[PDB]
Parts: C-alpha cells; sequence; structure tokens
C-alpha cells in the first residue's frame, strides 16, 4: 500500500489545498 495511498492520500490531501486555497 505505499504509492497507492501515497496516491490515494496526495490526491484526497490535494483536494483540500485547493478546496483551502480558494
Amino acid at each position: 500500500f505505499f504509492h497507492h495511498i501515497f496516491r490515494g492520500i496526495v490526491h484526497v490531501g490535494k483536494t483540500i489545498h485547493r478546496l483551502v486555497t480558494g
């Protein structure tokens, strides 16, 4: 579950930076 999650957390973690950056 290394890259399978780094990709699962990164994307989701990104939905916030963008949903938060504005």
